[PDB]
């Protein structure tokens, strides 16, 4: 994006129970970390997976049921296999170094 340092797609997705769906989070900073949360309904972040670097993926609290891939220094996907219904949320991915945390603007997904 023309204004953001971290930048979040699709910003929406729907899908079929059953379908993989993947989330692209991009940073064009150069930030080492990146991080998956999935937000609750009081607006808590949980975290899924997060990564320090190109190559490294590390599990959160909420893992079950999502993977993660840091192909680039750019990229962190999250990955769901198999979507479900109890992954209809929103989810937010963020970036940084140090205790620094950049965050994408949120995908809405509906697992239908």
């Amino acid at each position: 994006i023309l204004e953001a340092a971290v930048t979040q797609s699709p910003r929406n997705k729907v899908a079929v129970t059953g379908e993989k769906v993947t989330l692209s989070c991009q940073q064009t900073n150069n930030h080492n970390n990146m991080y998956w949360y999935r937000q609750d309904t009081g607006h808590g972040l949980r975290l899924i997976h997060y990564s320090y670097g190109v190559g490294n993926t590390e599990k959160g609290d909420i893992p079950d049921g999502y993977e993660a891939s840091r192909p680039s220094q750019e990229q962190f996907s999250l990955i769901l296999e198999l979507a479900t219904p109890s992954q209809t949320t929103v989810y937010f991915c963020a970036s940084g170094g140090g205790g620094t945390l950049y965050f994408g603007a949120g995908t809405r997904l509906s697992v239908l």
